């Protein structure tokens, strides 16, 4: 794999979103990976519905949090609508997939990156955007305004984001806190520290959708 990967430059990343007060990072995270892989396979960059996952993933807890892997499993089993058809409301409501006609896209499955393995994550990011988790509760992460972020942070992972690239010393992360946060909504997190947890626990739990 190359020394630099940046899916934004391959047109596989949609504009940065703001999840708002709702604890929907898990759905925003999953949608990035769906947006990326559908671009990769079909050549079309579309936006898909975080709100659909928020409302319809019964294994997750809506705005109280959830699981990127189950959201990704939901898209593999059923599918997902365009963000336009099913826009973000920032609150969990009932699942309205049926009232919005045919799914716009469907994946074929979900895989886990082997955890606590930096090479395995980079290998996956070289193929497509990956859903990853990290500890975002610390003030240093929250007040991040740019640069390669080294912490401080623990591994009490609490926030699902999406890795859409990497470099020699960092993994490039799309956050869902709007374009005002970080680097136009992104964060470069240090890699290659030998911490098998990853900085801020970045290697704890990573998933990506499969699209044949
Ligand atoms: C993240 C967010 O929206 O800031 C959520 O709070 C969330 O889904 N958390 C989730 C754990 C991560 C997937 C690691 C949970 N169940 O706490």
């Amino acid at each position: 794999i190359p020394e630099y990967v940046d899916w934004r430059q391959k047109g596989a990343v949609t504009p940065v979103k703001n999840q708002g007060s709702c604890g929907s990072c898990w759905a925003f995270s999953a949608v990035v990976t769906i947006e990326g892989i559908i671009k990769i396979r079909t050549g079309n960059l579309n936006e898909y519905s975080e709100q659909e996952l928020l409302d319809c993933d019964r294994r997750s807890y809506g705005c109280n949090g959830g699981y990127p892997w189950s959201a990704l499993q939901l898209v593999a089993q059923y599918g997902i609508h365009y963000r336009n058809t099913y826009p973000y409301e920032g609150v969990q409501r009932y699942c309205r997939s049926r009232e919005k006609g045919p799914y716009a896209a469907k994946t074929d499955g979900v895989r886990q990156v082997q955890p606590y393995n930096e090479g395995a994550l980079l290998y996956s990011i070289a193929n497509q955007p990956v859903s990853v988790v990290l500890e975002a509760a610390g003030k240093d992460f929250q007040l991040y305004r740019g640069g390669i972020f080294v912490g401080p942070c623990g591994n009490k992972v609490d926030h699902a984001v999406a890795a859409v690239g990497y470099g020699p010393n960092y993994i490039l992360i799309k956050n869902s806190w709007g374009t005002g946060w970080g680097e136009n909504g992104y964060i470069r997190i240090k890699r290659g520290t030998g911490n098998s947890y990853g900085v801020c626990g970045l290697y704890t739990s990573s998933f990506y959708p499969v699209k044949n």
